[PDB]
């Protein structure tokens, strides 16, 4: 698991985050279908999204981010405490949207991206190491989820 100081970290980074949940959240999506476009077939509701002009005009992708991040936040802020939460995420994503843990590692990796797009040389070298732990601790805790399933 994370030390204190790790989690003190997380949530520092998080702060960030939360100045801009939409603007952060939309970023991480554009991230995800521009370097992923196989992630974009998951969602009926941005498959119709052509081009990046397109997906940076959606207000309803943006949406999307804020749901997406609020609920991460959420997760993170229970330090590795998170069973409750992460149980209905791991289910609905395995057995309503069928989304394998390899895009969960691309969502992780955009989300690192992002904070280093948004936030250059503010985002540390002692951060980045804590935030990755945390987002792999989330990726594992799903994965382990997906293996009860039988899913991927
Ligand atoms: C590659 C695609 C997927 C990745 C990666 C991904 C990663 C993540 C992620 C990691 C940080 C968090 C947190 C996350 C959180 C959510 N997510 Mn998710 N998610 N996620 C979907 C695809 C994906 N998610 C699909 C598709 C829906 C249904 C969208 C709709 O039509 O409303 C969905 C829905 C949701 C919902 C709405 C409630 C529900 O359905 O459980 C939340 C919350």
């Amino acid at each position: 698991g994370l030390s204190d100081g790790e989690w003190q970290q997380v949530l520092n980074v998080w702060g960030k985050v939360e100045a801009d949940i939409a603007g952060h959240g939309q970023e991480v999506l554009i991230r995800l279908f521009t370097g992923h476009p196989e992630t974009l077939e998951k969602f009926d509701k941005f498959k119709h999204l052509k081009t990046e002009a397109e997906m940076k005009a959606s207000e309803d992708l943006k949406k999307h981010g804020t749901v997406v991040l609020t609920a991460l936040g959420g997760i993170l802020k229970k330090k590795g405490h998170h069973e409750a939460e992460l149980k209905p995420l791991a289910q609905s994503h395995a057995t309503k949207h069928k989304i394998p843990i390899k895009y969960l590692e691309f969502i992780s990796d955009a989300i690192i991206h992002v904070l280093h797009s948004k936030h250059p040389g503010d985002f540390g070298a002692d951060a980045q190491g804590a935030m990755t732990k945390a987002l792999e601790l989330f990726r594992n805790d799903i994965a382990a989820k997906y293996k009860e399933l039988g899913f991927q």
